[PDB]
């Protein structure tokens, strides 16, 4: 059209427009103060209205990158504040934009945002709803420069709904606090995946991404033809590359096009898409990527027909290897919404290895006739891990379950730092209560989704401060062997127990006054240290001590006097325990 700005403004709306411009600026100029960005939003919004009124008004012809880049080069303190970035302004548009992206610090040194008290938040919320939500939106976006703007916006609205609903509530805190905690994990989760997918695209390459995509798309759109899914995988790939490069605009448009396409061919893709395709521009993509799995045909053949029994397997495979394998995945994935994507990838890989060995042999058909029997243990391994662990989780609670993981993993890798072992086990415990409440058919997909960010995140830490070659092995293994590699870690026999330190096992009454989350962490921290000191202790000896510790706490908190109790009894405990563990 004549004017891009006019257009976006029109089919986005002033409110969303202002919010997005704010986010965009906050993401590039992470150092400027809030009031400075607000001024810019106003100036750009005014500009936009001018173009809405006259498509032919001065500058309205300009493109968004050009417009955006100019206003950016407006900042006076630019060179004094961002040094090198200012040199970008000396370049022509294409390079200019490109130059800005390269100076977008993916993780600056800003203070960690602290959460104020419910009352202050609620009061601030009512006194000026807008600047309240905008300032935080500003704080969050400058700290997460690669977070897709429209999604950052979707979160903000949920946050607003929570304040509306809770700042009116009798027990404000009992209402809000838990809603905020949940919103945070989801936001941190969303953020981690975002970074995760792009890192993956980098390491593993396009081939691996396409495969991951085929499987994923097929589980969701089981009724679509392979031609459609191929078309989608291709476009989805252009979209991820684009979106990972960091260019918001190009990223947003590619996502827009892909959504409208899907919505138009909605009949040849899925039936669970009606709701999503009825929503406004800003939310279509988001809705679609979240859509529920559509139901499969029921009148579907057996894979063995076309992939095992049918002579020609090799002729068709040699004709177009990745395509044939893509077909295998499509076929296998859409009949199994219950498998994690990586499991599907492991089957496809096993099948590829086989076709490679068999198609170059005397009698093909007989060499690969029993390939499906190889899939069995591959499918059963993950299945049994879920079952065993979910059963254990039902017996104990999220808490006692977290302590079980603590003992278990401290033993595998004692070298690991205590605060890290506690962080990880608690998150694992969360995943436990999150996914174990689903029925078997949805358990594996669930665990995969959560376990992937947890696994990825723990690998980076170790990347920063390696402690074990074993972990490094698993962390640099193939995307398909990662989890299995970690599952295979057995007890570290080499390890030498930490020498006893009386301080580590000393407790004062300050634990009677502490809160749940605090008491637990302190108990769990002591637990890891206990195992690091006596790694050969049985699950029995250990439970014994833990039980003695159970009383100790009580027989000292609910006591006529703390301090003393924790000093007299405390000495007794260490002595007893020390003895019962050689
Ligand atoms: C850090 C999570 C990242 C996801 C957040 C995404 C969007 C939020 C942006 C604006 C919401 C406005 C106000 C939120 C209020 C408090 C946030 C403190 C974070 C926490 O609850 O401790
Ligand atoms: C341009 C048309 C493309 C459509 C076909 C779609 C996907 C084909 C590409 C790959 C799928 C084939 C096998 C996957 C097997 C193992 C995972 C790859 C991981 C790796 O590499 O270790
Ligand atoms: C004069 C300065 C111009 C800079 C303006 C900066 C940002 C506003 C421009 C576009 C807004 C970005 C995305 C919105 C477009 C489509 C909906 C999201 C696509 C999707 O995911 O479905
Ligand atoms: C992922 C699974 C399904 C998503 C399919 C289509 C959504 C289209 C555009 C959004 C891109 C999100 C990355
Ligand atoms: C839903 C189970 C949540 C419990 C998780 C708690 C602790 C972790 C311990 C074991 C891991 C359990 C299951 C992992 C199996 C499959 C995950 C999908 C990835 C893959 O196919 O490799
Ligand atoms: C700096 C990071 C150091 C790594 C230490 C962190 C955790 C302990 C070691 C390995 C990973 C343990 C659990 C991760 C979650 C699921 C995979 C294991 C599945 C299983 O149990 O079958
Ligand atoms: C030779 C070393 C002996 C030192 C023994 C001294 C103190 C015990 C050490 C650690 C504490 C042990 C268990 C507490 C942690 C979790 C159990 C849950 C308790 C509960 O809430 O139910």
């Amino acid at each position: 059209h004549k004017s891009e700005v006019a257009h976006r403004f029109k089919d986005l709306g002033e409110e969303n427009f202002k919010a997005l411009v704010l986010i965009a600026f906050a993401q590039y100029l992470q150092q400027c103060p809030f009031e400075d960005h607000v001024k810019l939003v106003n100036e750009v919004t005014e500009f936009a209205k001018t173009c809405v009124a006259d498509e032919s008004a001065e500058n309205c012809d300009k493109s968004l990158h050009t417009l955006f880049g100019d206003k950016l080069c407006t900042v006076a303190t630019l060179r004094e504040t961002y040094g090198e970035m200012a040199d970008c302004c000396a370049k022509q548009e294409p390079e200019r934009n490109e130059c800005f992206l390269q100076h977008k610090d993916d993780n600056p040194n800003l203070p960690r945002l602290v959460r104020p008290e419910v009352d202050v938040m609620c009061t601030a919320f009512h006194d000026n709803e807008e600047t309240f939500l905008k300032k935080y939106l500003y704080e969050i976006a400058r700290r997460h420069p690669y977070f897709y703007a429209p999604e950052l916006l979707f979160f903000a609205k949920r946050y607003k709904a929570a304040f509306t609903e809770c700042c009116q509530a009798a027990d404000k805190a009992a209402c809000l606090l838990p809603k905020l905690d949940e919103l945070r994990d989801e936001g941190k989760a969303s953020s981690a995946k975002q970074r995760l997918k792009c890192a993956s695209l980098q390491k593993f390459g396009e081939r691996a991404f396409k495969a991951w995509a085929v499987a994923r798309l097929s589980q969701r759109f089981p009724k679509a033809e392979f031609a459609e899914v191929s078309k989608l995988v291709t476009d989805l790939t252009k979209v991820h590359t684009e979106c990972c490069h960091g260019d918001l605009l190009e990223c947003a448009d590619d996502r827009a096009d892909l959504a409208k396409y899907i919505c138009e061919n909605q009949d040849s893709i899925s039936s669970k898409l009606k709701e999503c395709c009825e929503k406004p521009l800003l939310e279509k993509s988001h809705c679609i990527a979240e859509v529920e799995n559509d139901e499969m045909p029921a009148d579907l053949p057996s894979l063995a027909a076309d992939f095992v029994e049918s002579k020609d397997v090799c002729k068709n495979y040699a004709e177009a290897k990745d395509v044939f394998l893509g077909m295998f995945l499509y076929e296998y994935a859409r009949r199994h919404p219950d498998y994690s994507v990586v499991l599907l990838l492991r089957l496809a890989k096993t099948y590829e290895t086989t076709l490679e060995k068999c198609c170059a042999a005397a009698d093909p058909h007989e060499c690969y006739a029993k390939v499906f029997d190889e899939f069995k243990p591959l499918v059963e391994e993950p299945q049994n891990l879920i079952k065993q662990n979910c059963e254990l989780f039902e017996q104990l609670g999220e808490y006692k379950f977290q302590n079980a993981l603590l003992v278990r993993y401290t033993k595998k890798v004692p070298q690991v730092s205590t605060p890290t072992l506690v962080e990880v086990s608690r998150n694992l415990g969360k995943v436990g209560s999150k996914c174990c409440k689903h029925p078997e058919a949805k358990r594996m997909p669930c665990a995969e989704d959560y376990l992937s960010v947890v696994l990825n995140q723990l690998c980076v830490l170790h990347e920063k401060t390696p402690v074990s070659d074993r972990v490094t092995k698993c962390c640099t293994e193939s995307l398909v062997n990662r989890r299995p590699c970690f599952s295979a870690l057995e007890v570290d026999e080499t390890y030498v127990p930490k020498e006893f330190n009386a301080e580590t096992f000393t407790f004062h009454a300050d634990i009677c006054t502490l809160s749940e989350k605090e008491r637990q962490i302190k108990k769990q921290t002591a637990l890891v240290e206990l195992v690091k000191h006596k790694p050969k202790a049985t699950k029995e000896q250990l439970k014994a001590v833990m039980d003695d510790f159970a009383a100790f706490v009580e027989k000292c908190c609910k006591a006529d006097d703390k301090e003393t109790c924790f000093a007299e009894e405390g000495k007794k405990l260490v002595a007893a325990s020390q003895a019962a563990l050689g």
